[PDB]
């Protein structure tokens, strides 16, 4: 009944950063959750570890997830390509929230963003599942990496991932 709580190692060019971590709202969400919790883990075969962050826009968001084709256009769900909307409960009420990118309606994949911003106007449309709990500096840190049409200037990658107890 406890909420799950993942954590991603951010590395810049190949060299540490820091952890963050996420509680997930299973109790809210709990499909989109487990995508979430499980694609952490890798359990299924697959999943975030050595992906990157390919969409950095400061003072809006971090977007990661796509470790298919490490660009925004893949990812896959660990129920199939892609999945519904679960609901739209919860709402993008500041930084930190974690929530499903997506390309229409019910499309949700792997792709989710770490916001910097309260970004309200996405609310109804994308899928809020979780928000950061520890290392909100190290989502501050790797925002400095990006810019305004969202390229970073270093790699950002997830050099691991997981669950922690
Ligand atoms: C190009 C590109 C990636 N993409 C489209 C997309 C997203 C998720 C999935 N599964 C597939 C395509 C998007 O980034 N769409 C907009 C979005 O979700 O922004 C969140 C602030």
């Amino acid at each position: 009944m406890v909420n799950p709580t993942v954590f991603f190692d951010i590395a810049v060019d190949g060299e540490p950063l820091g952890r963050v971590s996420f509680e997930l709202f299973a109790d809210k969400v709990p499909k989109t959750a487990e995508n979430f919790r499980a694609l952490s883990t890798g359990e299924k075969g697959f999943g975030y570890k050595g992906s990157c962050f390919h969409r950095i826009i400061p003072g809006f968001m971090c977007q990661g997830g796509d470790f298919t084709r490490h660009n925004g256009t893949g990812g896959k769900s660990i129920y199939g390509e892609k999945f519904e909307d679960e609901n739209f409960i919860l709402k993008h009420t500041g930084p930190g929230i974690l929530s499903m990118a997506n390309a229409g309606p019910n499309t949700n994949g792997s792709q989710f963003f770490i916001c910097t911003a309260k970004t309200e106007w996405l609310d109804g449309k994308h899928v809020v599942f979780g928000k950061v709990k520890e290392g909100m500096n190290i989502v501050e840190a790797m925002e400095r990496f990006g810019s305004r049409n969202g390229k970073t200037s270093k790699k950002i990658t997830i050099a691991d991932c997981g669950q922690l107890e």
